[PDB]
């Protein structure tokens, strides 16, 4: 009827979905890579301007499947001598295959947990908005996130699987390392 | 009235209206900046037309990263950010994957002036890389465009060409205030 | 009541609020450093105050890329993407133009904490250059911003200064765990 096309319509402009991933850097893609434009002898010392391109591999919550990979930039703004805190710009998309990819800009902080911006998706987060939430796993070489997606249709059952509670024992499959058809998104982006 | 206020507000909130550009790279500007290994950065900007390649509408302008090198498909990929510009209609900022081989769907993170609170996606078609690319905005949730912007467009190929008047900026072929 | 909780839900996804802050670089943050003419890329990284001008919110953080050169109007056209940080409130992405001989504006892509989904556009104000501007955001889809932030602004001029307080970061004169 009128007011339930109505109230669908505005069901789904509000509707918010959450989706989890793991990003793991299997160092074989040579990322990170170290742009040392900030300012021992013959001995690099972060500073604001350092500029660091990266680009990592993505599996599904329940780490049966590879879907895609990260890429993007970040940009060093702060920091000190003590191994936590220092603080990044970061600007980077999750690529899913065809399923299609998240884009996200915000601070990244070494060994704390950051909620980043979701700046818009494409494919089936076409016109997404919402937030990132960044856990670091491993530092820095295993991250986990959960998405919040306002304004789009139900994800499909593949990318909704039971998630494997986050912590430093958590591996992808087998399968899923080998990339087998079995266990890839569509595509997968590489 | 009341149920028709709300219709056309929503209506409005999850509308989507079709926006299309030329993006041509006319080697005066000292575009681009460079292609190897990766980690390579790439400022640039090139000049905007209308989808019927009548008007200068403005610019294009921001940075790519390179992100990897594909031998089989002998191309690159980017991550991109960058904004096109549209003189006093105001600008369209986009996100995502730019790649030499092959055409690409960016992510539309938003707008100003007429574009102001737009969300969506831009289709981004290469006629000829890199000088030559055809864009097809999907804008959701602002008004309706004006007529001068949704002129028939020309559909894209190698003979495609802005107008003599476009590409001098004759005051009858470009956008108030284009952006250069 | 059914069309009353439908109306509000409207209401908020189109509503638009204000939020006036002060940005201002006191040489105390190493910024910005540039890096080379088109292609020069510039960090950078400054402190953020409330529209009022007694408290201290956060910080700005991002990247400029230097795209052309305005001999006539002897100023530079820049490309940026940065975020304004209001520690535990959230944070603010923008992305868009910075042009040191006038104001701008510039996309809001998104917003984290209680600015989380929002979408919008930033007026960029330069008041002294380079090293204090004044920014206005309007913010559409999300909850009645908190009263701290939404005090009576301080209209901007080259003698608008924080507090004593703000600026010596005073419990009484802060964001909740400000960002530094
Ligand atoms: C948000 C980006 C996702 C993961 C982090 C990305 O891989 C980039 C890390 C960026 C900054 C951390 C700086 C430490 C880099 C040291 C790398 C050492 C190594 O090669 O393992
Ligand atoms: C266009 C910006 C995005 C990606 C650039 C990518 O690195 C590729 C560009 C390579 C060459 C630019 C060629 C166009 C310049 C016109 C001068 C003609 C010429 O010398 O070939
Ligand atoms: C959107 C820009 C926001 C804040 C401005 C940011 O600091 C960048 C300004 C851009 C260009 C100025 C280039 C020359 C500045 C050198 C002087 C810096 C200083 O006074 O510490």
């Amino acid at each position: 009827g009128p007011l339930g096309s109505m109230g669908n319509k505005v069901d789904k402009l509000a509707g918010v979905q959450e989706l989890s991933v793991y990003e793991i850097n299997e160092r074989d893609r040579g990322s990170p890579v170290i742009l040392p434009f900030g300012g021992e002898n013959g001995a690099h010392a972060n500073s604001l301007g350092d500029l660091v391109p990266f680009s990592n591999k993505v599996y599904d919550g329940s780490l049966q499947r590879r879907l895609g990979i990260t890429a993007g930039i970040c940009t060093l703004i702060s920091h000190n001598a003590e191994k936590k805190g220092d603080r990044y710009e970061a600007q980077y998309s999750f690529y899913f295959g065809d399923y299609g990819h998240i884009s996200v800009q915000g601070p990244y902080i070494t060994y704390e947990d950051t909620e980043l911006v979701v700046t818009g998706g494409t494919g089936i987060f076409a016109g997404c908005h919402g937030v990132a939430k960044l856990h670091q796993i491993i530092f820095p070489v295993k991250l986990f996130y959960t998405f919040y997606l306002q304004g789009i249709k139900k994800l499909p059952e593949e990318l909704c699987a039971s998630v494997v509670p986050p912590s430093p024992s958590a591996e992808p499959s087998e399968q899923a390392k080998k990339c087998h058809p079995s266990s890839v998104a569509p595509n997968f982006t590489n």
